[PDB]
C-alpha cells in the first residue's frame, strides 16, 4: 500500500474527525482513509455535504455530482478545484491544498485541512451562494 511519507500525524486526523463528525453519515471517518483517502472517498464527502448541509449547494452540475463521469484525472482536478475555492471564499482560511496532489495522493495532512475548513464552513451552517456563483461564473 502507498505510505503517508512526510508529516500527517494523529493529532490532524483526529481534528479532522471532529470537524467532519457533525456533517454527514455516508463514508467512515477513519484514521486510515482520513491518513490518504482516494479520490471516491472524497468525493462520496464534497456530494454529500450538499445533501445533508446545503454547504456548496448548486456548485456541481447533475453530471458532476456522478462519480463515473468524474473518471479522468483531470475532471478529478476540476472537481477538487471548485470545493477547493469556495471553501477558501466563504471561509477566510488559506489552502494550501493542490486538487493535482490530492489526486497524486500526496500532501494528505493539506487534504486534513480542507475537509476540517469543510467541517468549520458546515459547522457555522454556511449557505455559500455569492461564494458558489463566483465559481460558477469562472466556467469556460
Amino acid at each position: 500500500g502507498s505510505s503517508g511519507s512526510s508529516g500527517m500525524n494523529a493529532a490532524v486526523v483526529r481534528r479532522t474527525q471532529e470537524a467532519l463528525g457533525k456533517v454527514i453519515r455516508r463514508p467512515p471517518l477513519t484514521e486510515k482513509l482520513l491518513s490518504k483517502p482516494p479520490f471516491r472517498y472524497l468525493h462520496d464527502i464534497i456530494t454529500e455535504v450538499i445533501r445533508m448541509t446545503g454547504f456548496m449547494k448548486g456548485l456541481y452540475t447533475d453530471a458532476e455530482m456522478k462519480s463515473d463521469n468524474v473518471k479522468d484525472k483531470d475532471a478529478k482536478i476540476s472537481f477538487l478545484q471548485k470545493a477547493i475555492d469556495v471553501v477558501v471564499m466563504v471561509s477566510g482560511e488559506p489552502l494550501l491544498a493542490k486538487p493535482a496532489r490530492i489526486v497524486a495522493g500526496h500532501e494528505p495532512e493539506r487534504t486534513n485541512e480542507l475537509l476540517q475548513i469543510i467541517g468549520k464552513c458546515c459547522l457555522n451552517k454556511l449557505s455559500s451562494d455569492d461564494a458558489v456563483r463566483r465559481v460558477l461564473a469562472g466556467e469556460k
